[PDB]
């Protein structure tokens, strides 16, 4: 089987936007844009929940750096990090919905997206 066929140029040109929407979610980004910091937030068991952590800023840098090697290994990161939120948050909690936000908006950003790739 093929493995690698785009370049990791070709990938954060095509993938790019999709992050930009997310960014441009105000305010539901904000919780999203920089790491979790427990110490910060006051919640000293989110690393013992929390065990691959994943933030806008992190996936920012391995796109703009060229990290991304497949298109998946990006979704995978912004799919993990919504995952990370939903699982740690209170179904009724202001990050929680603004997590569903967010992924609601990467849904409809992503599809065609990936189809452009195929
Ligand atoms: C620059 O950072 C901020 O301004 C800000 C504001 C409000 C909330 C947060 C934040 O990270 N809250 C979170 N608490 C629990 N779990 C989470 N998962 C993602 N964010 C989570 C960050």
């Amino acid at each position: 089987m093929r493995k690698k066929i785009f370049k990791p140029e070709e990938l954060r040109q095509a993938l790019m936007p999709t992050l930009e929407a997310l960014y441009r979610q105000d305010p539901e980004s904000l919780p999203f844009r920089q790491p979790v910091d427990p110490q910060l937030l006051g919640i000293p068991d989110y690393f013992d929940i929390v065990k691959n952590p994943m933030d806008l800023s992190t996936i920012k840098r391995k796109l703009d750096t060229g990290q991304y090697q497949e298109p998946w290994q990006y979704v995978d990161d912004v799919w993990l990090m919504f995952n990370n939120a939903w699982l740690y948050n209170r179904k009724t909690s202001r990050v929680y919905k603004f997590c569903s936000k967010l992924a609601e908006v990467f849904e409809q950003e992503i599809d065609p997206v990936m189809q452009s790739l195929g």
